């Protein structure tokens, strides 16, 4: 289910992701995650959506803001995410994204 | 990649920037962007190509129906455009300009 993710960086030094709109393809998907990267050592996938940046739910929010939001937190920032194929099916369902917390799979 | 630029004027203002078209270039080039204007706030960059206003998708519609588009959008604008660099390099590999998207590197 949802994952929260805690990115750590040096000053400089970019998390290793894109973040992009996809045509007709709902929510800020993480893309293209640079190999060593802050991002792939605190777990982010290819696919995933972001939910919330610091506990702030941004799934309604303009790509502009959201990469605001990433860029404002400085060397760290709190990603809540969730897989593609978990996304595109709670939006299937209609499910209400806000109300969705961390839960794991073991 | 591309960018979402969100321009906004007053009644009576200009953007501050200038639609041509170009011997042997491709696409709706923003040129003249005037320092201190609407069109430098929003993020345009000489040499950017208008891929989309308000969504619509016009990198082969005529330079006067795209100057029409923006003038007919009133006091605000959204443009999705590509950089120069970006956008030369996206025509060679043959790559489809309706499919690209807001993309940011964090």
């Amino acid at each position: 289910g949802p994952r929260e993710s805690k990115l750590s960086k040096q000053e400089g030094q970019n998390y290793g992701f894109f973040l992009r709109i996809e045509k007709d393809t709902d929510g800020h998907l993480i893309r293209v995650i640079e190999e060593g990267s802050p991002a792939e050592k605190a777990g982010l996938l290819d696919g995933d959506r972001v939910l919330r940046i610091n506990g702030v739910f941004v799934d309604k929010e303009e790509h502009a803001q959201v990469v605001e939001l990433v860029r404002k937190s400085g060397n760290s920032v709190t990603l809540l995410v969730l897989d593609g194929d978990s996304y595109e099916k709670a939006v299937k369902n209609q499910v209400d994204l806000k109300e969705l917390d961390q839960e794991a799979k073991l």
